[PDB]
């Protein structure tokens, strides 16, 4: 892997020979940013890289981005699985003029089914939309195979609102483990909250070398704090322990993932 | 024992077998059974639970305080956590009046530190009526573990809501385990999702033998659903598979767990 | 007017003849709609002509629905604002290559502007996404003007869920007005809950004659209900009196629109 | 008079200030003056509050009980039903209680009295205790902030909009801002726009105790506007598009953080800080 800044001090043509199979025999859209020293010099991260390379795409022709998906690669079954697979497959192409196209590297046979399935229900117009974006999926996937991201400037926080009560949940415990990648899965940290209801020390993750692309999970240990404040709950309580099971997908952005919580309730989302 | 079995015994027999269930109180069971009607009109657990507590709550204050300094008081703490515990209990003890009561099912010491920790900082009219919470809970589980329940007509029922989209999310995949009492932990079911967002074959859990009190996970394959509909998702997803851990606290209820959901939040409730 | 059952009791040709404004300058789809004599023999709610008119236009061609796109009409306002209008108007149609098409609920200038101002910045791909998405919606409205929708079976409920106590909310007052169109506009009952935190007598609204498309408002007086309670607020509470503002917009569907609420939060959604 | 001006006083000047923020116990405002240097520490209108109802809080239970007694019962448009079936209520409250109903509301409907009583009337004594005793406290904050003149408060109102269909802050929504009550300040006090980030241009809302005052509000959310901005998928008559949010503002000290989440089909929001 490369980092950003040494790839771009290459010679042009290193440049595009490197980023040629970003978007999978569409060499042409690496070429063409390449040809663009102004905006080669502007590009500093790679959320910016991969946004130089989207723009190149969105701003081609429908013929070329017809072209783009067509060269694009076609995609454990069982017997009839493969079967079904096969009949829809071959009827989405006919009907759509480009293959299905589907960003796999987190995915399952489960869910390849499922958007055959639901995709082939839809119009050729729909679709096209569609396809696009699992393309640029694919070719963020494959540009953060290659990019040395560990100097990136992303983090992640948290914040835990107790709206049974209408106050910062503090004092409360807060786990943090990695699901994957197989390498460094495994315990991230133990955190408490402070008085604003916001992690004690900081970022739970700070930086490229920790704040990495894959699959995480919070526990809340809400049962202790509603337990400490008298608060009444069953005694096998409705909420205890509360898993919150999250991905991170670029190591540029600030990841915002709170938890609002009551003995009855719960919600969280993609923050920032 | 069962509800009905044990209703239909001699009034004495039956005040004997419920005379602990507030502890050296045997007078709330004199006082229940001394109305042979009222006793006759009580069905199921949850309505024998609430006639002694009615009983309990409707005595004196002196009555009360009694009753709570009737409760006996409270492995793996260190010498500097038992020390903290001992000071804290007796700190408890001497400015309420009556014992630190703390129900629940498998403590950890976290949870009883923490409980302590607060509740110690807590007026003394405030944890007089947080203890008798506790004792009323405290009295529901020995209730619990000395009546067969296994004629209880509860169930536990689900509805997923794609709040991106404002539908029921049909054909989502959703697993269900139990997390505990151990003895009868692991998978309890496999369900998809119908038309309504409803669970197909109607109840995940049904009756007394496997509607139990104890601990569970949902699993909602969230990631599977969306791609059917080609929603736009990361391609490391926030969300993807989603798991729901809760509290089953009564055999008699009816527990409704949604899950709304989109692909950058998700909330949920406890239902009825 | 004329219902849907006497429509498709007349001739093809004056079927036909009809229908022939719904997709404007587009007589075609109408004479498409009715060679189709077992299809038609199908339909009996309004919900399923537009979805049979709908379909036959997403599965027409290309430049079917490019011509169709086209053969819409081009689309208050300050010096500045319209000039914006045609400047960016003018930008829009050079982009995409068919007119900008907005679904106008009778909608605002500010409505108008933002559109323009967003979509203009978008790939022609997307755009022709969503102007076939504005056609089918201009159609429906189109369609709901010309029939007959007295005998509907679509119909509103509500429920509320206290989540700070995990319950349902029992005896709440709820007010419902009609903002709009209006004709109609004005109160249409005042309800409480029963219970199961469900309006006592039903439905608030059922059938074609009063369950109608428009704009309505609950008024959940909360504030009342945790009173009741005695759940502590503030003095002056966060939450006393809350105007649930939400739109109708088929009334063949049931729209189920509850609240989830404590004193320091809510939550509302779509539910069928 | 301001906390500031108050405090710089002599004591006995605040004693007597003090002495009737708790009904008949002007030892809790005696409590307070002779501690003069944690009474020194006291900066805000808050911490005084929270300082004179520490004082109750650790007194006896019998302390406690009296203070309750010493308060009014409260025994306007009620039919002669709803009078009857108020008195009713009221004796029996206080009978079964010892001591009488009390409730801290502002500008209270019979509506919300009467639900009050007739829910409060089925607790047990031991539970009224305690939410009576949050009733006191209630009017003793009510009675401070209508003796001390708070213009000098900093607290301030900021909102967030988070389109939680798409995963993004929601840019370039208008949202508008009306206080309700006190009818004295009623009005539009304020236009704005989200930023990229999804908060208001310009920063807060209100701020200070000249604006950011106690009272009814609402928010006006342009949501239909947004959607369309996006070319996202609304019905021809939306589900969603214009959102009133309506909340109160109880203390000037307070950051109040009232922000929305929408989607198309779906809202929410919280007392945030």
């Amino acid at each position: 892997p490369v980092t950003v800044k040494d790839l771009l001090s290459k010679p042009s043509a290193e440049i595009a020979s490197f980023l040629g199979g970003i978007y999978e025999h569409s060499a042409w859209v690496a070429e063409a940013l390449v040809k663009d020293a102004e905006s080669l010099a502007s590009i500093e991260t790679i959320s910016q890289l991969a946004a130089a390379m989207k723009a190149i795409v969105n701003k081609s022709s429908k013929d070329q981005k017809l072209e783009l998906l067509c060269a694009h690669p076609d995609l454990s079954l069982t017997d009839a699985e493969l079967e079904r697979f096969n009949s829809l497959n071959g009827a989405y192409r006919d009907q759509c003029g480009f293959p299905f196209i589907l960003a796999v590297r987190n995915a399952t046979k489960h869910t390849v089914l499922a958007a055959l399935g639901g995709r082939v229900q839809h119009t050729p117009e729909q679709e096209f939309m569609v396809a696009l974006e699992q393309v640029h999926k694919i070719a963020w996937m494959r540009l953060l195979s290659k990019i040395d991201t560990s100097d990136a400037q992303g983090f992640l926080t948290c914040h835990v609102l107790d709206t049974g009560n209408g106050c910062p949940a503090e004092k409360m415990r807060i786990h943090l483990h990695r699901l994957s990648p197989p390498e460094m899965a495994g315990l991230v940290g133990e955190f408490v909250t402070n008085d604003d209801g916001r992690l004690e020390g900081g970022p739970a993750l700070k930086g490229g070398k920790e704040f990495t692309v894959g699959q995480y999970e919070w526990t809340f240990f809400c049962g202790e704090y509603f337990a400490s404040k008298g608060t009444f709950t069953s005694g096998q309580p409705f909420l205890d322990t509360i898993p919150l099971r999250f991905g991170i997908d670029n190591p540029d952005d600030h990841y915002h993932v709170p938890l609002l919580v009551s003995p009855w309730s719960f919600s969280t989302y993609r923050g920032s």
